[PDB]
C-alpha cells in the first residue's frame, strides 16, 4: 500500500524537508512514491531532484523556463515524465487518479490557489501555508463541504503537535476546518507555544530602535525572512493563533500563546476533563511533514531520540502583549471574523516587507496594521463559492494598497 | 446509559478520590450509578459512603464487623442494600449482571483476589493495585486472553498518563497486557516519569542515615506510608517498571526512568517516528480515576486547569542507580521474569515495613530483596491457571518469609 504523494513547492523549505525524510523512510522501507514535482521557476533544482525520483509529473510555473526543463530531463535515462506548466498543469496533476497526498509547500498568498485545487479533487492536502487558512478560512472551509472526501492536514509544527495529541477514532468523526471539531474531540483549550523571537527579551526602548537586521542575524534557528521577521514581531504566532481557531474551531478566548524558547513542546492540548496532552520533539519539521503523509499511522524513523534528561531543563512564559503587540492585533481580528483575518494578514504582508526593508520601525509595523483594521468595515459574506474567493482577493488586494497608503501618508 | 460501577476499597485513598470524582460528575446528569462498595473493616465510614450512594450491594471484608455494619445502616430510611461477606461477596459483586466496571482501589498483594474475579467476569477493572500486575503479570495475560471482553484499565497515574498518550484508534483494537500492544500502537519506547521522593539529592553519607520519619514527615505530597516509603527508595518506580512492561508490551530496554521534580508530565511516549506525546497536569489522582471509568471518552470535570507560565520550569534528570538500588533490583527481576517479579515484590513488602517500624537502614532495604532474590529457584509455570495462582500465592509467602527470616539472622 504505497503512499503516492505530489509535492508543490518542491525546492523550497517545505519541500525539501518533504523529500528529506521520504528519501530517509524509503530506506527502511519503500512506502512513498513521488508522483509530481511542482515550483516556480528552479529549474536546475528541479532536474536534480527529478533524477531521484523519477516522478511521473513534473511542472514548472513559469512558462519561460519550461523548454529548459524539456532539455534538462532528456539526459535521464529511460525517464520519459509528463512534463507540465503553469496553472494548467498544476490541475492536471491534481486531478491524477494517481496521487492521493499533495504537500503544499508553496508560500504567501500564492499557495491558495493550488490548496483549492488539491481540495476539489478529493485528496489528502499537507498543508504548510498558514497564510491560506487566515486569508481564506471560511472558503475553505465551505470548500470542503462540498468535497467531502478532501481533508486538510496541518503541517506548521505547532499545528501537526496538536492534531499529534488527539484520538484518531475521534478525529475521523470529523476533520480539520469543521465545525464542532473541538467538541467532537472534545478539547477545551490549546496551548500555543512559540520560540518567543529575537527580541522576545528586549525593552519598550530598544524595541523603538531594533532592525530587520537585528531579527535577522546571529538566528537561533536559520529561517525564511518573511517568517523570520514574523517570529521577531510574533505576528507569526498571531496568524497562528487565528490558524488554530479554524483548524480545530477553538474559541479565541480557549488558545493561550506561551513563550517556550527551549521549542521542545511543541503545543498542548487541554482536554474537558483538563488533562492535557502535548507533542515533544526536537525542533523539527520532519516528523510534521511525515505525520501528515502517514496519518492516521505512524512509521519507523531513524531521526535521533529525544534525549529529556540531556535537555534537562524547559521554561513557560506568557508573553507580553505591550511589547508583541502584533499578538493582541490577530486575537481583535480573530473575534470579529467576517473578513478582519485577511485584512491583518494582507496589511502584516506589507509592514512586514516595509520594515524588512527598513522603511519603518519596529512599532509601525501594528501601528499600521491596527490602522487598516480601523478602517475595514464588515461585509456581507457570499454565499456563492466563486463569489466569496472574489471577495476575499478584492479585500486582500484593498488592504496591501491600504497598508502601502498609511506608509506612504505618514512618510 | 448510565455506567454501572462498583468501588473495591471504598474507604481508602484511590476509593475516596473516586466517589469525590463519581459526585462531581453526577450533580447533574446521572452519568454513574454506584453498585456496590467494599472494603476490609472501617464500617463506620462504609456507612456513611452508603448513605450517600445508596449502592444495591455493600460489602465487608472481615466478618466480625457484619452486625455492626447492619446496625449502622438500620439508620438510613427505605434502604435495603443487599449486605455481603468476604471472598464469597466479592465474587457475588463480580458476577452481577448490574455491575459494567470495577475500580480496584484494594492494597498490598490482597488486590490480586478480586482482581482475577473481576476479569473472570468479563468486566472493565480500573486497576490502580501495581502489585497484583508485579506479582501476576504473566497470569494475568493468561486471564485476559480467556476472558475475551475483560479489560484492565490503568489507574496509577504514569500508567494511566501513558495509556493517555496513545492513540485510541489503535488502543480499541488491542487491550492492555495483550501480546503486541506495543506493535499495534506504534511504541518505541516510555518515559516513566518519577517525583524522584523526598531522598533524592541526598549525598551516599546522608542517605546512610535515613529514617522512616524523614520520609514521611513535611511531605510534598501527603500519600499512605507503604507507598511513601516504596516512592523514597523508588522502590516504587521499579515496580512501575515492570508495570509498565506487563501493560503496554514494551520490553525492559525501552522503559526510561526520569526524575521530573516538578510532577507535572506524568510520563511519555516515543513512538516508532520519534515523535514523543506526554500526558501533564497537577499531582492528581482524580484524572487517572475518571478516566479509567469514561475510557475511551472524556467528559467534563471543574477541576483547577494547569497553568504552565505560572509552573514555569520543568527540570528532567536519571536517578542515580547508586542511590536508588531498588530500581537495578526490579529491572533485573523484571528481565529475568518467572516468578521474580513475585519475589521483589513480596521481599519489598517485608522490608519497606521493617523500614517503617525502625527495624532496619536504607541500604538494609535493597540488600534484604537482593538477597530473597538471589535465593530464589526458578520454577516450572503452571499451565493451568488454578495452579499458576497457587504457584504464585506460595511463592510470595515463601519470599515474605525468607525476607523475615534474612532480617532475624541479621539484627
Ligand atoms: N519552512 C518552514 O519550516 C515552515 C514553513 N511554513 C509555511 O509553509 C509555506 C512554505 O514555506 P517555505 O517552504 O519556507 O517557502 P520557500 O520560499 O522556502 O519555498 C516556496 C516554494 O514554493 C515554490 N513556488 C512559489 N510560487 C510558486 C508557484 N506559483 N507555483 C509553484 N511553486 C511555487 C517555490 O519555487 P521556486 O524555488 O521555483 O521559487 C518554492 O519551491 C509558507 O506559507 C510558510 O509560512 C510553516 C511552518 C514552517
Ligand atoms: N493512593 C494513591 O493515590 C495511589 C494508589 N495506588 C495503588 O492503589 C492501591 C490502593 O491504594 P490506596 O487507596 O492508597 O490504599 P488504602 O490503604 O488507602 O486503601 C485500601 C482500601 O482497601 C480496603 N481493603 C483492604 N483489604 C481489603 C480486603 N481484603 N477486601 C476489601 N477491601 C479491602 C481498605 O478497607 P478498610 O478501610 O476497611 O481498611 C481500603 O478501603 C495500592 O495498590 C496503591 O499502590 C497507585 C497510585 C497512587
Ligand atoms: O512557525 C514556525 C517558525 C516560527 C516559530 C518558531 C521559531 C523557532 C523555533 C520554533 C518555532 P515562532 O514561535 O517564533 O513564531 N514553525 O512552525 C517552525 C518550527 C521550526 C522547526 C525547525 C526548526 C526551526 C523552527
Ligand atoms: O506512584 C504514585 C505515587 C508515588 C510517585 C509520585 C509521588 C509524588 C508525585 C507524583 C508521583 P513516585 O514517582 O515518587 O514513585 N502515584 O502514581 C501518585 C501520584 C500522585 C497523585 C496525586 C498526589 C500525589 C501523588
Ligand atoms: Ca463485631
Ligand atoms: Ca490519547
Ligand atoms: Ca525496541
Ligand atoms: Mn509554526
Ligand atoms: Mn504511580
Amino acid at each position: 500500500k504505497p503512499i503516492n504523494v505530489a509535492i508543490f513547492g518542491s525546492t523550497g523549505s517545505i519541500g525539501t524537508n518533504a523529500l528529506n525524510i521520504i528519501r530517509e523512510c524509503n530506506k527502511i522501507e519503500n512506502v512513498f512514491n513521488v508522483k509530481a514535482l511542482y515550483v516556480n521557476k528552479s529549474v536546475n533544482e528541479l532536474y536534480e531532484q527529478a533524477r531521484e525520483f523519477l516522478p511521473e509529473y513534473l511542472c514548472i510555473h513559469d512558462k519561460s523556463v519550461y523548454e529548459e526543463l524539456k532539455e534538462l530531463v532528456k539526459n535521464i535515462k529511460d525517464y520519459k515524465p509528463i512534463i507540465l506548466c503553469g496553472d494548467e498543469g498544476m490541475k492536471e496533476i491534481c486531478s491524477s487518479n494517481s496521487i492521493d497526498k499533495i504537500v503544499i509547500g508553496i508560500d504567501s498568498f500564492q499557495g491558495l490557489y493550488s490548496t483549492m485545487y488539491a481540495i476539489m479533487n478529493n485528496k489528502i492536502v499537507a498543508l504548510a501555508n498558514k497564510e491560506s487558512i487566515v486569508s481564506a478560512g471560511f472558503f475553505l472551509k465551505k470548500l470542503l463541504n462540498i468535497h467531502k472526501n478532501a481533508k486538510i492536514i496541518p503541517v506548521d509544527s505547532e499545528h501537526s503537535a496538536i492534531f499529534q495529541c488527539l484520538d484518531n477514532n475521534k478525529v475521523l468523526k470529523t476533520k480539520c476546518l469543521q465545525d464542532n471539531f473541538s467538541k467532537i474531540n472534545n478539547i477545551n483549550k490549546i496551548f500555543l507555544c512559540s520560540s518567543g523571537g529575537p527580541f522576545q527579551n528586549l525593552t519598550m526602548d530598544e524595541l523603538k530602535n531594533v532592525t530587520s537586521e537585528n531579527a535577522l542575524k546571529h538566528p537561533k534557528w536559520k529561517m525564511g525572512k518573511k517568517i523570520t521577521i514574523d517570529s521577531a514581531t510574533m505576528m507569526n504566532k498571531g496568524l497562528e493563533v487565528i490558524e488554530t481557531h479554524f483548524l480545530f474551531d477553538v474559541d479565541y478566548n480557549d488558545i493561550e500563546v506561551i513563550v517556550h524558547k527551549e521549542c521542545i513542546i511543541h503545543s498542548c492540548v487541554e482536554f474537558i476533563d483538563k488533562s492535557v496532552i502535548s507533542q515533544m520533539y526536537y525542533p523539527d519539521m520532519q516528523i510534521p511533514i511525515l505525520y501528515s503523509l502517514t496519518w492516521p499511522d505512524r512509521i519507523k524513523t531513524n531521526l535521533k531520540p529525544l534525549d529529556l534528561a540531556q535537555v534537562s531543563t524547559l521554561t513557560f512564559h506568557k508573553p507580553s502583549l505591550e511589547h508583541f503587540p502584533c499578538i493582541k492585533l490577530a486575537y481583535q481580528a480573530g473575534i470579529k471574523g467576517n473578513f478582519y483575518p485577511t485584512v491583518l494578514n494582507a496589511s502584516n504582508e506589507i509592514a512586514n516587507n516595509l520594515f524588512l526593508n527598513n522603511k519603518i520601525k519596529y512599532f509601525d509595523i501594528s501601528s499600521i496594521i491596527s490602522q487598516v483594521l480601523e478602517s475595514f468595515n464588515s461585509q456581507k459574506v457570499s454565499e456563492n463559492s466563486e463569489d466569496l474567493m472574489k471577495q476575499i482577493l478584492q479585500i486582500h488586494s484593498w488592504a496591501k494598497d491600504k497598508a502601502t497608503d498609511i506608509y506612504n501618508k505618514h512618510n
